[PDB]
DNA sequence: CGCTAGTCGACAT
DNA sequence: CGACTAGCG
């Protein structure tokens, strides 16, 4: 996510209870619940031994949401973004490393280091996610598998008015331009809420409370799509965007050293990287649940060419997109692993 | 003051 | 993932 963002816009948050959204619709970044629950049965999961504790763990939160008259829409991550393959597979390397090393630490009796290794080897698979999907759908809870990152799908669901709030632990949702984000929610319904409108409460932001400038700030400070320039954090990026009311962000980036009074050299790789990052935050492919088709998060502008946004996602047939979104088609093998029908 | 790289906790007994 | 902090510009 956006490192340090929560403490940076700390003044835009407030302690709430989900009772506020009684009789409303709320989408959930289920992976947080999935991972948090996978922590408990980390040993058995990493060993390959059968376990289903994380399912019940998620269903705790689900039932808690249902008890307050809240309609939850569980969202799951789908295909890995074509650009983020490297980072993900490297994460896989680290996980496998902690697994094998953890087992070697089990050979030596080091139980604490072992557990701490196995808990850092947690790989949330699509099988686990689908198990959670079945569990929720048996309780009448809608589930949706995002075409790619669940973040963009949630952002769309909130922007479209389909849901009123987003439950997550990842600050990326704020960079995608969510209206209401519920953070740090326990199994009882206590959590922090960050509304976009109240971004103005943060004096540090200045005039950088507009979605475009906010996105620019998040990207410049360093995001999942692009590493920041050395010595650039949230404050200095915010300062760059504050001092520069120039709409053309590229020219602004090129003379960042002028605004920060530092000696910074900007490679073209960072310019193109910024453009691709912004295009990924703006036009990452999501699934319209109503019209049942693949659409960009935001509508394509006249200045952007959709034929050059392969890194933001790739289009498939709407029927296939529907089968993937329903979780009936496997992400990797494209095989029918289920046959759920929401029209019965 | 701000930024970076790193550590540590999460669950739950 | 974030919270948190030593080390440094
Ligand atoms: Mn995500
Ligand atoms: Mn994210
Ligand atoms: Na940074």
């Amino acid at each position: 996510g956006i490192q340090g963002l929560l403490q940076f816009i700390k003044e835009a948050s407030e302690p709430i209870h989900v009772r506020k959204y009684k009789g409303q619709v709320v989408a959930v970044d289920t992976y947080c619940w999935l991972h948090k629950g996978a922590i408990a049965c980390a040993e058995k999961l990493a060993k390959g031994e059968p376990t289903d504790r994380y399912v019940g763990f998620c269903m705790k939160f689900v039932n808690m949401l249902l008890s307050h008259g809240i309609k939850p829409i569980l969202v799951f991550d789908g295909c890995t973004l074509p650009s983020k393959k490297e980072v993900e597979r490297s994460r896989r390397e680290r996980r496998q490393a902690n697994l094998l090393k953890g087992k070697q630490l089990l050979r030596e009796g080091k139980v604490s280091e072992a557990r701490e290794c196995f808990t850092r080897s947690i790989n949330i698979t699509h099988a686990m996610a689908h198990k959670v999907i079945k569990a929720a759908r048996s309780q009448g809870v809608d589930c949706l598998v995002a075409p790619y990152e669940a973040d963009a799908q949630l952002a769309y669901l909130n922007k479209a008015g389909i849901v009123q709030a987003i439950i997550t632990e990842d600050s990326d949702l704020l960079a995608f331009g969510c209206k209401k984000v519920i953070l740090k929610m326990d199994q009882f319904g206590n959590g922090l809420e960050i509304d976009q409108a109240r971004l103005g409460m943060c004096r540090q932001l200045g005039d950088v409370f507009t979605e475009e400038k906010f996105r620019y700030m998040c990207i410049l400070s360093g995001c999942d799509y692009l590493s920041s320039l050395r010595g650039i954090g949230l404050a200095k990026a915010c300062k760059v965007l504050r001092l520069a009311n120039n709409p053309d962000i590229v020219k602004v980036i090129k003379k960042i050293g002028h605004y920060l009074k530092m000696n910074i050299t900007v490679p073209e790789d960072y310019i193109n990287g910024f453009i691709r990052a912004n295009n990924t935050f703006l036009y990452q492919l999501v699934f319209d649940p109503i019209k049942r088709k693949l659409i960009p998060l935001n509508a394509y502008e006249d200045d952007v060419d959709p034929e050059t946004l392969s890194y933001a996602g790739q289009y498939v047939d709407d029927s296939i997109a529907l089968q993937i979104a329903l979780g009936n088609k496997d992400i990797n093998t494209f095989e029918q692993i289920d046959d759920y029908n929401p029209d019965t």
